[PDB]
């Protein structure tokens, strides 16, 4: 009854590929529980309609818990118990947080992917060729400096950082090229947490290696002194990446506990990124089956906006419904109580709270997509409260997950609503901007009607970035707002649902491998650090079994 | 062209059963690429080894040496006459691949396949010991900035970073910059991730078990009072351990010729050993009756490394040894220049000559038999390689044209060497031992292998050799990082040089090891992409690979 | 030219005879410059002090500003009358000479001389200051290498080196690299020398033992604790003291009109109080009847500072004071660009006066008189200057043609001077009190004197001042470091802003003296030399200078 010591009994992944639709020249086995699938999979089955596409997402998370992918596991276990043809579509963890503060699995008790400590670790490799692919780009860029610098870059104006996977402050900001006119030039630089890589972030909106590769050359590295863009296309480096991410443009297939079929592909930042999985892995996961489960990063505020305004803004996908995670907890808190005091009972923080899922509720309808609320379960909850939770779920269809504990059986009847608002309210999808707008003006609509803001303010370097940009083309992008993830504002303190307020962006960042950026406050945070207590200081691996995962 | 030797291959699944091993022992990478557990071993723990065939070879030199190839040869040679034999190499470096070029996993028809996953990411071996050296440095690093618990000085940290990319731009770097939050600022640098000693302890390691003890043997630094610390002193070990579960396993893949091939591991041949792992031998020696293996540069190093490094610990015992040998090359040791070796020569075979034949005489000190070998050549003629024949009047001495002839051409030498490891008995003894002062062992290593008439120690050098031995690390072996091309130091003397002397700046010491003994600039431990690099040329077709 | 201005100066020898001073008080540094000694003052403790005409200006503008002249030209007017008055002035920076080219020591036939001593070496005030702020660090980073042992946190070192050049380059940079031996890397930088804490100390201490305690207080940085050392708590005052035992003398000279001159320090007017010596002009004070002095930038900050600052500590009561402002200053006010300045216009010569009008009002609120003046210039046509003059409906206000008129063109604001200055009679009181909260100081500043309706305060600001007051350094001044060219942080909200609000970014502690709150970027502490540097067209004959 502890998740890690929840990992037993798994059928062969190629048997489930097999069973999908899957055939022996279309896998690449990684053990026998992992694989590669072939982008010819999809490639073959694109005439065939998609099945339904179910988001699933939260409330403004706070420190008091509320488990996403839990949820996400559980729903398609139950929705695979109730006969259909489902699969689970979620992205891959960092290595990082499992030596810094320790790493949880998929999910946990019985609503969760497996095998576990493989894809909490190297799993199939995607990261490493994402971290690599990566900083051979950083490594070109000085090579062509050191070579006499042709294309003309002031280093000083090198926005490319370089990268990799644990937590490593000490390489936030940093010097390179020391040492005489033989170890290149001297500049200014630093490591982000790769899965806050542009690379990363193209492999999840990428369509094949091929359009992979074209992004790769789209990618501005650094400016001439000229103010004159150059980019990694410019390095003649796009061939070398793609051939580095030539087996990481492959999803993965594994299993849930209860062997349904899961795609684990990608994962970036969504605050930096849309914060979903691979469009890829979603696609196939759309042809192969008649449902498919995927979630998104933070509140709905977020990760939401971004998988309808980004994700499936490329890929023409139209999601039919949205189930939305809450807990009494977590909702008392929006409603004002400490986090000590949360199991004390308070119908009145918890009214107060839902104001935060009433938001959500009515943003993911500005969406045209049909809501239904998903109560995490737990021991301390009442009925007063619960009960008052559904009531005052006036607007979408609520009910209970006891996902976790009872494996697919506690999200029987979340399966059975969902069904439900699925049969009965077809979807009207449509994104909640139009790209042929300003940029300030995408800035706002997301902020004007999906934060509940009343505008926004910008710093003189906000300004000159969103206008070297305009004037430089990177004008009709998407915009991805980088915020704090604990709050419908950009001060993290402002819990509830925050009214009369103001955003302030200040800088903005280009993302050609995708779009536009646009941090508020410290959202930079593009690279954790370990606590002082390494949870990594207490691993240790046995002749046999390892301890403290 | 000959990558377009991509053809033919048997699933190694079968492979692994035609060599007689449980299924449940082994992981898949695809059909034909698989890591095999630590169990295969440690089930056939007494059962019989078998003979030895570590393939060394002359001083290298621009004309072409050939370390690789013939040692496949040797086993499409070998074993195509019903014989139970494997070959034990080594994994490239990745940004190489971007550099100058990948080249043949081995030369002809040879060349362990599939090329591609073993010069790239393969069955993602290097990532693991990657991220196992810059767990260490992150969690160095961040501890100064819990307190520096441990009184460390930061301007004394040994412990670098790690890249498997060739940069010159990380070399020497600051960081840590930024502030009270950022961390402190010091300085390091970047090494490339073979060149790890986190990749020697991984080569040179028991089981998953002797890894997770070395590592906490590492020194990172010392503390403000000359104290060193180490990994262990920092709780690393286990999770480091771990990070390398998987890469602690070695890995299966055949040949053109379907012979099953071990590639698991490979560090520099300086600093280290240049030897493949210490696992996937000697759980080959006994999935077969033979193993031809092969260490670093010429025998001079990985060779006389060889012996006192894997042999030593891992109680090994080279019933036979190989060298090669090209006819160009020895020429250049005549004065021979790059543009002066398509002319037939003789009066240049012969003292140039002096070189193959020096190892020949140390490869004996170590008390084990010896064989010549010669990579046959379109412009060695009749004329120049008759000459040759003779000269190796000391022991056998055959001709290996494996290159184009498949397992064929090593026909003639692989008879020789059964030939020889049947009649010719050795008896196994380092060359010298571990517990001669630290410089009676580099000494002992110049006088016979290299051939200088003494080495001597620089101010550097002698406080080094005096801090280590005072603090317990003089009970090492000692892993001379001198120069290669040359018997001595001087990259220049070629041939056989006499009279010279070796000098040794400075001394690293490896507690996950040895001692690092370097003699001149071979601190180039990150190599430099060129004006023309392969990356600018790479491209991959909406099918498949050019210009890999 | 002005610089042609160069000739008939008076031995300083004499003068200082010409005003009463013991030769044995007086050192020479060639026949037209000589330090007095602190027994002057210290002899002449009780005589009659005088009166003092704090001349400040409008809000600067690229129109032509007037500070300076106007102040000399108040003095070869006033003096021309048979009394006993000098001029309190500022050194210039080095650094500027080389990098937009060296101005007249004052304006026209008012500049002090010899001006090529003045803005060079002078009598190498600076070097003093700078050696001995480089000083404190060099301690202050030796210290580190000895074992910090003061648990000192090198990344909250806030003590700046410094230099009195122009210098980009060493503004943010690394130092203490090297290996253990050459110390401990941590970040810093360079300042211009003049905006140093040991020159404001300077301008404001009693004596050369007021000095020494001051330093003693400036704050180095903190421990790893967050606990204040001190250059004190490293026992550097002394030397400190030392490197400015002659600095610490005020310096004599002379006008074209040879009247009583000292030049003595110079600081910023946002960082610093912009106000001469404070040594200089008390003993100035008994040396004479009268004393024209001078404070930095526009009224709204060299005078609301030199009030709270200069005046508050050395218990002066400043009996009169001045303001300048040209005519074409005030119209930019009114819209008027600086290429659209030689049209005549009078409905931008009302709005842009609200300007002048403004300072004139805070000016008052100090408890003490005030004058116009009026930068007389050839475009200044009749109608233009008629209605400025009415305006200035409020008390005295004169035209001073000092600039081409020698001191015969300051006469008419002399008399009225003097005018004012025995009928209209001043009780002094600063601004603001010492106890009151330091953002209820800063407050009170932004309101009556900038005019603006209220003040903020970032994340970073709070915790600053939290800090502080938590720490005892609440009960200090304030130095405003706001822009100038607006009544406002807004340097673009010319005439005058009203509705605004002004905004605290940050909080720099200044231990020997007050707390300095930015609001703006004003740590512009290091100039840049342009593309055109007068460094590239300085050259001096094998007799004397060209283009200085
Ligand atoms: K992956």
């Amino acid at each position: 009854d502890i998740e890690i010591a929840q990992a037993a009994k798994m059928k062969p992944v190629m048997e489930l590929a097999r069973g999908l639709g899957i055939q022996e020249d279309e896998v690449e086995l990684y053990g026998k529980y992992k694989a590669k699938i072939s982008l010819d999979v999809y490639r073959r089955l694109k005439d065939k309609p998609d099945g339904k596409l179910i988001l699933v997402t939260a409330i403004t998370p706070t420190p008091a818990g509320e488990g996403k992918t839990t949820t996400s596991v559980g729903l398609t276990d139950a929705l695979a118990r109730l006969g259909k043809r489902v699969m689970v579509c979620l992205r891959e963890p960092s290595l990082g947080p499992s030596f810094g503060i320790k790493g949880g699995a998929a999910g946990g008790g019985y609503a969760q992917v497996v095998p576990m400590e493989d894809i909490n670790l190297h799993f199939t490799g995607d990261i490493h060729a994402v971290t690599y692919a990566h900083n051979l780009l950083a490594a070109m860029v000085d090579n062509h400096l050191q070579q006499g610098n042709v294309l003309n870059i002031d280093p000083r104006t090198i926005t490319w950082r370089r990268v990799i996977d644990l937590n490593d402050r000490a390489l936030r900001n940093i010097v390179i090229g020391l040492g005489g006119k033989a170890n290149g030039v001297p500049r200014e630089t630093g490591f982000d947490i790769s899965v806050a890589s542009e690379v990363m972030a193209c492999l999840c909106l990428a369509s094949d290696l091929m359009d992979l590769k074209e992004r790769f050359s789209r990618i501005v590295v650094g400016y001439t002194y000229d103010g004159k863009p150059v980019t990694a296309g410019d390095l003649e480096a796009q061939g070398s990446m793609a051939l580095l991410m030539k087996d990481a443009i492959k999803p993965n297939l594994v299993q849930t506990l209860e062997n349904t079929p899961a795609f684990i592909h990608g994962g970036p930042f969504a605050n930096i990124a849309h914060g979903c999985n691979s469009i890829i892995a979603t696609k196939t996961a759309l042809k192969l089956a008649d449902y498919v489960v995927t979630e998104a990063g933070f509140g709905a505020d977020l990760g939401a906006e971004k998988f309808y305004d980004v994700k499936c803004r490329y890929a023409g996908f139209k999601p039919d419904a949205t189930v939305i995670v809450a807990t009494v907890r977590a909702l008392k808190m929006h409603g004002g109580v400490p986090k000590s005091d949360l199991a004390t009972e308070n119908l009145e923080a918890l009214r107060e709270g839902f104001a935060n899922l009433e938001k959500h509720i009515e943003n993911i309808g500005k969406f045209g997509v049909p809501a239904v609320v998903a109560i995490n379960a737990f021991p301390t909850d009442t009925e007063a409260e619960l009960n008052l939770l559904y009531e005052l779920c006036a607007k979408a269809g609520a009910e209970v997950a006891l996902s976790w504990a009872k494996g697919g059986e506690g999200g029987l009847e979340l399966a059975r609503k969902v069904l439900q608002t699925l049969e009965s309210r077809p979807s009207n999808f449509h994104v909640l901007y139009n790209l042929d707008l300003s940029i300030k003006d995408k800035i706002a609509k997301i902020a004007t009607e999906i934060y509940g803001a009343d505008g926004v303010n910008y710093t003189a370097e906000a300004d000159k970035a969103i206008q070297r940009y305009e004037s430089l083309g990177y004008g009709n992008l998407p915009v991805v707002m980088a915020k704090t993830q604990y709050s419908f504002s950009d001060d993290m303190t402002k819990l509830g649902r925050p009214r009369n307020f103001t955003i302030t962006v200040r800088e903005v960042r280009l993302s050609a491998g995708g779009r536009l950026i646009v941090p508020i406050t410290g959202a930079i945070m593009t690279m954790p650090g370990l606590p002082k207590r390494p949870a990594a200081c207490n691993i240790d691996i046995d002749a046999d079994g390892v301890i403290t995962g």
